[PDB]
Order: C-alpha cells, then structure tokens, then sequence
C-alpha cells in the first residue's frame, strides 16, 4: 500500500540539491516509507500540516528527532516546551510566550532597527562582503544575545551549540556522531548561563526567572527554558535572513520591487522563510494507531514532516519555486503550525524585517561575486558563506 522509498533525506547529496528528491517524495503518495531509518514521510503540504496539529496522536515527548525517548536516553535533558505534549506543555508555552511578547518586541524594536540600520551602513563602507559572517550572523549576533542579557564572555558557543542541537535531532550519522563528540565546551556554557545570576537585568533570561511564582513554572524550570531560547533563538535567524540576502541576490527584480516598497520587508522575509525552510525537518511519534493519507500507522512509530517540501509544495502554492515577496505567505508551515508553532517568531521577523528594510532603504544592488558555500546540518538548511558585492543607494 504506502511507497517504500530508499531517499535518505539526511544525506549530504539530499542537502546539496534536496528540491528534486522532495519531488519524488511527495508525488510517491501522501505517506511513504524511509527504509533507510525505518520511519514514515510525509511531503506534501496537507498531511505535514494535518499532523502538526493533531498533538494528541503526533506527539513529541517522545523526542522530535530521530531517537524515541521511550526506546534511548536523550543526549540531552527534554526541553520542557518542544519536547513537552499538552498539558505538560501548555503553561511553560505560556510563559515563553509572554517572555517573547508583543510588548516585549515593542521595547526592543527600535533598538533592532537601528543595529540593522548601522550594520548594513558598515557594510556598505567595505563594499564587498560575506553576506553569511558579516552580515547573517554578524547582525543576529549584535542584538539577541544582549536581549538575551547574556554577558560577553563565552558568546562564541552560541552557535556551535544551536547546530550542535539540530544535528542531534537527526538519524545517528556522521553529522549528528561529530556534533556531540566537539559538545562538551559548548554545552557546558549553555548551562551555565542558564542560572539566574549569570542573566542581565530586563532581558529574556531574567524575565524568563521572574516568571517562576505564578504557578506556571517553578525556579527549577527556569533554566531549562533558559537554554531553549539558547538553543533555538540564533541560528535560524542567521539562516532566515542570509536565505533573504541570497534571493535578493538571485532575484533583482525582487530586490527591486522591494526598493521601490520598503515596507514588503516583513513579508519579503516571510517569503523567504517560506522559500529555504531553515527548518527543513521535524519528527513525531504515533501515540495510538492512526489512518493517515489512506496508510495505517502503528503506535509507537516515528514521522518525518517534511517542512521545506511541504512550503514548495504545487498542490497549494502557486510556483512555489518561484521567491515571490507579495506572496500570500500565509499558511507556511516553515515556523510550524498549531501548539508548538514557533514561540519565537515574533524575534526572528522582527530581525529578518528590519534588515530587510535597511537593505531596502541603502542598497541598489547586491551582486554574488565568489563561490557560495553550503552549510551542512542534519535538520537545518542553510549557507556557509555568500559573497556580495553591495552597491549604495
Ligand atoms: C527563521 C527563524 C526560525 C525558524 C525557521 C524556526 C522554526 C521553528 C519551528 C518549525 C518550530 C516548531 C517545532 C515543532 O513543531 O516541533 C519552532 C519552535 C520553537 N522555536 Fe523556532 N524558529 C525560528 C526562530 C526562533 C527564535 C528566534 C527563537 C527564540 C527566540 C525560537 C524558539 C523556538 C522554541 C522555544 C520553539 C518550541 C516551541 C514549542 O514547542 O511550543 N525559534 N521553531
Ligand atoms: C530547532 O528548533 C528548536 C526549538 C526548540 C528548541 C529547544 O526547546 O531547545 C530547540 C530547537
Ligand atoms: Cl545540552
């Protein structure tokens, strides 16, 4: 009945190039089988949509990576909010939710204007540029781990951890057996600043520990939520807008209608977001015995949810491999959808927003002008470097 494909979708040939393979993968059927890592897949927009949100039969305490937590330990202690099901999750979600809130964002954005502001107008002193070190993380870099109240010292393990969690959330290769062997100096201080002392007064760390009275979450909590902003809140910026800067680049009628709109800067992200999925790939495991897609699915049995697949999927947008910035972008699922849906997105937009809007008030031209290198991750997609060569407005 369900199509039994051999496509690994963690190897470094389906990274290289997975647009072709993801084809395949969702025109098989609704629901396939990996033999490679005896899981089920599904591709298309519809079922990865479906199974978000239905948490009570998709669930993800039981690990969203390729390990179940019923069958191995964790490499690491469960996040209290991504590996968590309702009602476990639900108020923990609450205070992550109200940590990183529109209030919150509203304090803070126009200090992330002006650092987006002042950072491409530094850029564009030097003219040619890697849109990766330079400007995707180096921006990200310069406002999230001082909103985080994070001290100077030690700040060069934030991204080696961040990938250090997404390849842990694949299948037991080279990518995931080299991260955790490099772990230790990285997660040591993840940990660390987890403690409430080691958090400046104000930022997300701290409000993170004052949230720890209201029944919600307790003082012993708080460090774990703590290191899921840690673990989630850089990298995917970094890839989000670097995957922006590389449309841009590849698409100058878009970087020209956004020139001529700064305000499609928001939805100009959005699209690219939609468009690279820094998050490609997502896990769950079956609680009970479910019919999916036509397919009878066990209890107790890993799904791969195609995210990036399902955001270029024909069947429900239109020239999805088209990077269209007044897209109704609406419905992407590159953040997730339903109960888990990303609780911080509201930062990554802000971010990716004010960029593009620096961009899209100074540069006239942003022109790739040496090798564009891939960034290999067993979940997250992304570029190693991205050579531009900007031109002032
Ligand atoms: C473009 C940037 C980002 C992308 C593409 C992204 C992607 C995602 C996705 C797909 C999920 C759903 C997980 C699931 O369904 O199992 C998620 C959840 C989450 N994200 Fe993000 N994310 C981004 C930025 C951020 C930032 C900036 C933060 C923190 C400031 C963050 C923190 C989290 C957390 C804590 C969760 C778990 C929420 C829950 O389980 O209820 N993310 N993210
Ligand atoms: C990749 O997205 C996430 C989301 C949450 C966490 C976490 O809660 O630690 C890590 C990565
Ligand atoms: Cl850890």
């Amino acid at each position: 009945t369900i199509p039994h494909l051999a496509i690994d979708p963690f190897s470094l040939d389906f990274f290289d190039d997975p647009y072709p393979d993801q084809q395949t993968l969702r025109d098989a059927g609704p629901v396939v089988y990996l033999d490679k890592w005896n899981v089920y897949g599904v591709a298309r927009y519809a079922e990865v949509h479906a199974v978000l949100n239905d948490p009570t039969t998709f669930c993800s305490s039981r690990g969203v990576g390729l390990s179940d937590f019923k069958k191995e330990k964790p490499w690491r202690p469960p996040s209290l909010i991504l590996e968590a099901d309702p009602p476990a999750h639900t108020r923990p979600r609450a205070v992550l939710s109200k940590v990183l809130s529109p209030a919150t964002m509203k304090t803070i954005r126009d200090g992330f204007a002006a650092a987006a502001d002042a950072k491409v107008d530094e850029l564009l002193q030097r003219g040619c540029i890697d849109a990766i070190a330079d400007l995707a993380e180096a921006y990200p870099l310069s406002v999230f781990p001082d909103a985080m109240g994070l001290k100077q010292e030690g700040r060069e393990h934030l991204l080696p951890y961040a990938g250090l969690v997404a390849n842990a959330f694949g299948p037991p290769n080279e990518l995931r057996q080299t991260a955790i062997e490099r772990s230790a100096p990285h997660q040591a201080y993840v940990n660390e600043q987890c403690q409430r002392p080691n958090l400046a007064p104000g930022g997300f760390g701290a409000c993170i520990h004052a949230f720890t009275d209201t029944g919600e979450i307790t003082p012993d909590e708080a460090p774990l939520l703590v290191r899921s902003l840690l673990s989630a809140g850089l990298d995917t910026t970094v890839n989000g807008i670097g995957a922006a800067v590389y449309c841009l680049a590849r698409f100058p009628g878009e970087l020209q209608r956004l020139r001529s709109d700064p305000t499609l800067a928001r939805n100009a992200f959005e699209e690219a977001v939609r468009f690279e999925s820094p998050v490609q790939t997502f896990f769950r495991t079956t609680t009970r015995e479910v019919e999916l897609g036509g397919a009878v699915i066990g209890e107790g049995e890993k799904v791969l949810m195609f995210l990036g697949s399902a955001n270029r999927d024909p069947r429900r947008w239109s020239d999805p491999d088209l990077y269209d910035i007044t897209r109704k972008t609406s419905g992407h699922v590159g953040f997730g959808s339903g109960v888990h849906m990303c609780v911080g997105q509201l930062v990554a937009r802000l971010e990716g927003e004010v960029m593009l809007s620096a961009l899209a008030r100074k540069v006239a031209a942003i022109d790739i002008d040496g090798p564009v290198k891939r960034r290999f991750n067993n979940t997250l997609r992304g570029l190693e470097s991205l050579p531009v060569k900007l031109t002032p407005a």
